[PDB]
């Protein structure tokens, strides 16, 4: 199946932070990284006193199920120092999205997907519009129609 992870990082250098996860996203059993998008530097979204985020997008080919893909990048984020508490939206070393997996729709206490909130977000659409620009959503929204209707800023690049 193929799976879209987005990351972002905004504490203890995320280049490094970044640069770490690719590899071992790579190291996830039965799966192997298609492409990555580029690096790119964004202003917060939500909660603003916190510092700029470094956000990126993999296609990632995997034989694993959905939660079995999600204990392998709970695993990575911990690996990385992400310390969650249920207040939410503050800084973090690494965060680890499933934005869409295969086709599937999924709504369960540990996983939503399509992720809930990527068509309200800028730095998860446009770093994935780079790397699967005719992408097309379980619901047939197509992404290209997405950011070209909303109309959403461009991003820099880290
Ligand atoms: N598509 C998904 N990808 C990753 N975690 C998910 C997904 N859907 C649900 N979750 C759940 O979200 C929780 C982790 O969310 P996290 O702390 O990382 O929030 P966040 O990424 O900072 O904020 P947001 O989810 O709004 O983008 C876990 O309980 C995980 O089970
Ligand atoms: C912290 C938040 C909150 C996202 C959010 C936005 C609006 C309402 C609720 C949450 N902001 C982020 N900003 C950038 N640039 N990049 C992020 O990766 C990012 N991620 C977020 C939480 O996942
Ligand atoms: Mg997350
Ligand atoms: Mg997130």
């Amino acid at each position: 199946t193929v799976a879209y992870i987005a990351i972002g990082s905004n504490l203890a250098s995320p280049l490094e932070q970044v640069n770490a996860a690719l590899k071992a996203l790579g190291d996830i059993p039965e799966s192997h990284i298609l492409t990555v998008s580029s690096f790119y530097r964004t202003p917060p979204l939500g909660p603003q006193d916190q510092p700029d985020y470094l956000n990126a997008a993999v296609a990632l080919e995997t034989s694993l199920a959905p939660e079995e893909l999600l204990n392998h990048t709970q695993r990575i984020e911990l690996q990385q120092g992400r310390v969650r508490k249920a207040e939410r939206w503050g800084p973090r070393t690494l965060d680890l999205d499933i934005m869409l997996f295969g086709n599937e729709v999924i709504n369960t206490e540990r996983l939503t997907v399509p992720h809930y909130d990527m068509k309200n977000r800028g730095f998860m659409l446009w770093p994935l519009f780079e790397i699967a620009p005719e992408l097309v959503f379980p619901d047939g929204e197509m992404l290209r129609q997405i950011l070209h209707t909303r109309a959403f800023d461009k991003l820099n690049k880290w």
